[PDB]
RNA sequence: UGGAGU
């Protein structure tokens, strides 16, 4: 079982994003942590989709404004090490193409 | 480096 292909409601949701996972966190972590907040629409990673070398973020989104605006009030810069949490909205979409030509 | 989904 996997995502494959979630539709969304981007043009009417709150389309919260998140980043700065750590050296030693997942995706299934940051569903468990910023799901507790209120829901996630999202929690996914780009992962080069195929060299995975880069995973220092996971790309989560969210879709209640309450909830997004609060998550980011309530974990954005909790830092301790140089890189803990970064949440804001999201202002850019899905892509068209970037693994292909 | 703010998303590369069948």
């Amino acid at each position: 079982m996997s995502y494959g292909r979630p539709p969304p409601d981007v043009e009417g949701m709150t389309s919260l994003k998140v980043d700065n996972l750590t050296y030693r966190t997942s995706p299934d972590t940051l569903r468990r942590v910023f799901e507790k907040y209120g829901r996630v629409g999202d929690v996914y990673i780009p992962r080069d989709r195929y060299t995975k070398e880069s995973r220092g973020f996971a790309f989560v989104r969210f879709h209640d404004k309450r909830d997004a605006e609060d998550a980011m009030d309530a974990m954005d810069g909790a830092v301790l090490d140089g890189r803990e949490l970064r949440v804001q909205m999201a202002r850019y979409g899905r892509p068209p193409d970037s693994h292909h030509s």
